[PDB]
């Protein structure tokens, strides 16, 4: 890790609090006490994305994970991921992931607490 003090504290605050639905640019850049602009550009020079894809990328990380580790409904993963409704997180996890959130359970979810034995073997 080579990140510059102040994106390094950035990218922090953000995977620490991704799931606050009013976590903005410019609410990190009054956290950090810094221009908007600035930190805009320093995000991107650094970490090569902007602001808003590292923050909807850590999000939708974390719903993917949600996804398949638990049977909460998408609703609730939605707003623990910064989304107030589903309508939008939605769209933003098939723009982000290729694939709907039920339809990314129904390829990869299984349930630990069945049996999977081959019996017919």
């Amino acid at each position: 890790s080579r990140l510059s003090p102040i994106v390094r504290r950035a990218r922090q605050y953000i995977q620490k609090h991704f799931s606050q639905s009013d976590l903005t640019l410019e609410s990190v850049a009054e956290f950090l006490n810094v221009s908007p602009v600035y930190l805009s550009r320093m995000i991107k020079q650094e970490l090569g994305i902007s602001f808003i894809h590292l923050l909807t990328k850590i999000r939708m990380e974390k719903a993917a994970e949600l996804l398949l580790s638990t049977e909460l409904p998408i609703h609730e993963i939605a707003e623990r991921v910064g989304y107030d409704t589903q309508h939008y997180f939605s769209t933003a996890f098939k723009k982000a992931m290729g694939v709907s959130p039920n339809q990314y359970r129904r390829t990869r979810m299984i349930s630990e607490y069945t049996d999977h034995h081959h019996h017919h073997h």
